[PDB]
């Protein structure tokens, strides 16, 4: 232990992906009691990482850590509350990076509750899903940023196809995903100018077989499903190589269409644009 | 290809219209005899622009002053306005509140106040104008920003509910195509403007070639009554060559076929 020493990142690193990545890493898994969430949580336990999982559900949240425990996870943990509460969000990070003494990668994957309709009046369920999907992730991120400063850490954000092109029936959803995209989008910029450490990874989804998604889309939307434990690794795999933003879809023309090469020269035209 | 008549004797509503880009659409919609009720914080700055719209040739000019973090003004606001002209043909969405070119640290309470005031009052007034919109075959313009496409460091912010307009205004778009909803949905991605309050903000930090907010206005109007669902609007060549994306109408196309 204090004999060991050197780095797991070397020649080939940022490239090829290896479980001995995330051995004894810090990790935060948000909405981790099922779907995804719980699926990433599983992964890590299994590459020798410590975890602290979260969401709302108490029970489901207890089956987790215990699964967790079971598949080799250096510590597993539990925190249940909900990210409607902002107050929740703060302190559930101190407290998480409390029992792991420190942080390595936070996984901010959790979303309200969201099902499929035309918008018309609900102003309560855009406001909702902005302060859940969004606003929680950006003071999770700020009670985050010290811990991972200091680890030179990872931010993992769980997004979607609908927070990079337009879909009906998810007006507020699709908000919401946006403006993840624009928030960490425009941070990754102002950590790499200000040397920063910490990398940030979007991570745009298709349709996933998780048990809401199927119900959700049960008789409105006839679409292909990709495997979520698949889908859970992928996500892990773009955290630890630190790549800006990672794809994932079972249509292999979405994965050739969804990458905007124009956005990435019209970002790169601004380097000079740019004062101390 | 436009024509100014088109706006002869529309009910038009133009948001953060107190000054620059607001102000001049105001300013271009009189002249081309529009019914116009404008809207900002300001009362004072507010009359001058009625005064000169009335001045200007509009068929009627009214103002309603107040603040868009307050969801009940958005709200009442559209009724008020609705009230005055007997209608609507056209909704511009324009204001943002105050912001300024920094680092993101821990400002929560600014990206919630960008969150409420540039974004959720968009959807607070568009709520209040669809009935009207609807019975008038209308337009709703949402101005939005090369930030609200593209990722820019120092308004982290701002981008967030820029980028959230896009993905709010865009799909009900393809719910109104659908649901057959003759409201057609502008929105405007605009570069550096020569604004008071632009020029203002990037001094020392930020020089380009600042676009005229006369012609931005105007380039604004013009897409709206021409129902255009996108507007491109930046001083360099090589922005409007690289801000358009195909491959996103394309993918947009392929999941139209499941549902
Ligand atoms: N499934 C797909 O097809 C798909 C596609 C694209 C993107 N994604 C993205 O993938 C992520 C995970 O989706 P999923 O399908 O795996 O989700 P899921 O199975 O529905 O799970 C949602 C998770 O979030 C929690 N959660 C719900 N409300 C919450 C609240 N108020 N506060 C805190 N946590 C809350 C849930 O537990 P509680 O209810 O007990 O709180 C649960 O752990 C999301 O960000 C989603 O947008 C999924
Ligand atoms: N100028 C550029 O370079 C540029 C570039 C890209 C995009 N845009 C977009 O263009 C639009 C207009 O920009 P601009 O440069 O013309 O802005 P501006 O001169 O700063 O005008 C902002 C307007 O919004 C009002 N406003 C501010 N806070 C408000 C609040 N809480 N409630 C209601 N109204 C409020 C302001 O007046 P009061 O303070 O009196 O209320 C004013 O009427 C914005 O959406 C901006 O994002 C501009
Ligand atoms: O982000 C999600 C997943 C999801 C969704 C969103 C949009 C449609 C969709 C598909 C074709 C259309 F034409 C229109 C809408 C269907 C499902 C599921 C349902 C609902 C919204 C959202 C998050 C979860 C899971 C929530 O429970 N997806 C699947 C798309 O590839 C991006
Ligand atoms: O949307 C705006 C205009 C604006 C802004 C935003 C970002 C930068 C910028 C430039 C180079 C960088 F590298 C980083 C950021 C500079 C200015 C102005 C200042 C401020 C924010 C925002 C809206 C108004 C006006 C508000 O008063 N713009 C101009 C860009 O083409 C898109």
């Amino acid at each position: 232990a204090s004999m060991t020493g050197g780095q797991q990142m070397g020649r080939g690193s940022n490239e090829e992906f290896r479980p001995e990545m995330l051995q004894g890493k810090k990790v935060i898994v948000t909405g981790a009691s099922k779907g995804i969430g719980r699926e990433m949580a599983y992964h890590l336990a299994k590459m020798g990482a410590h975890v602290v999982v979260t969401a709302r559900s108490k029970e489901t949240l207890q089956k987790v850590v215990s699964h967790c425990l079971e598949l080799g996870a250096a510590s597993a943990h539990y925190i249940a509350g909900t990210m409607e509460d902002m107050t929740f969000a703060e302190q559930f990070v101190a407290q998480a990076g409390k029992l792991m003494g420190g942080l390595d990668m936070l996984i901010l994957n959790h979303i309200t509750n969201t099902s499929l309709n035309l918008f018309h009046d609900d102003i309560h369920h855009v406001r909702k899903s902005m302060e859940v999907n969004f606003l929680s992730y950006v003071v999770l991120t700020v009670a985050a940023l010290p811990m991972l400063k200091q680890s030179n850490g990872s931010i993992v954000v769980v997004s979607s196809l609908a927070g990079k092109v337009a879909y009906p029936m998810v007006a507020a959803y699709s908000a919401s995903k946006f403006a993840l995209d624009g928030f960490f989008s425009s941070i990754r910029k102002e950590y790499s100018v200000s040397r920063v450490n910490v990398s940030i990874t979007l991570c745009v989804l298709g349709l996933i077989d998780t048990e809401t998604a199927m119900k959700a889309v049960s008789g409105i939307v006839h679409m292909q499903a990709a495997p979520k434990e698949e889908c859970a690794l992928e996500i892990i795999k773009g955290g630890a190589l630190r790549q800006e933003e990672v794809y994932y879809d079972s249509s292999r023309w979405t994965t050739l269409l969804i990458r905007n090469p124009c956005r990435k020269i019209l970002e790169e035209l601004y380097s000079t644009s740019y004062n101390m």
